[PDB]
């Protein structure tokens, strides 16, 4: 499978699930998780994404420190758009040309959701790994959310003095979120 044969398999893997879940569309939580973890995370490259997020600081971060804020971030991501796919009732999906080339390794696949009748703008970054096509950024409202946390992030670091800061910011957002 090429690189916008991956995200639309995966689309659909993860829109088939929750049409088919009556629990997940209640917004059980941990079923959102479980989703994510099963259908989302073998095609992606969540690593890559906390990388970029990090941007310079990433080399700073301890090994452990590393997990902590992937796992952390994994989690503020699920935490912020599980309501938007517990809502899911009849989305469906259709995708613009693939315009890279076949033997590029490092793309764009462009989509749009029809969500009750408004066009919603779904593009992804997808790179060729040994082990396949892997999904590292995912484009919402226009903006790459890699970007908008690598801003966020280098924020954080820079008003708490590193990378300790950004643990705790981290641990503070899903914290609100939770509530
Ligand atoms: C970084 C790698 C990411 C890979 C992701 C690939 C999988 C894509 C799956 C896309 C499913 C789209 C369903 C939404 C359809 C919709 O229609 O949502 C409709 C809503 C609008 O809702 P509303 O009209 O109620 O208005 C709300 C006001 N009442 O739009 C949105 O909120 C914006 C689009 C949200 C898209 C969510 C995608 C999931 C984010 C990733 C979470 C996992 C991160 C962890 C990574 C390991």
């Amino acid at each position: 499978a090429d690189a916008q044969a991956t995200v639309k398999t995966a689309v659909d893997d993860v829109l088939a699930t929750i049409k088919g879940d009556p629990d997940l569309r209640g917004g059980n939580l941990q079923k959102v998780f479980q989703l994510v973890d099963q259908k989302i995370v073998p095609r992606a490259d969540f690593k890559r994404t906390t990388q970029i997020a990090m941007g310079r600081f990433w080399s700073q971060a301890t090994p452990e420190q590393q997990q902590q804020i992937q796992d952390g971030f994994k989690s503020l991501l699920i935490r912020t758009y599980a309501g938007a796919l517990a809502n899911v009732r009849n989305q469906t999906v259709a995708y613009k040309p693939f315009r890279a080339a076949a033997d590029d390794t490092d793309v764009v696949v462009r989509s749009t959701v029809n969500n009750n009748g408004e066009p919603v703008a779904l593009d992804y970054r997808v790179e060729k790994s040994p082990n396949g096509w892997k999904v590292y950024d995912i484009n919402i409202s226009g903006l790459w959310l890699s970007e908008t946390y690598k801003n966020q992030f280098a924020d954080v670091i820079s008003k708490r003095g590193g990378v300790g800061g950004l643990v705790q910011f981290l641990d503070e957002r899903n914290a609100q979120l939770a509530k």
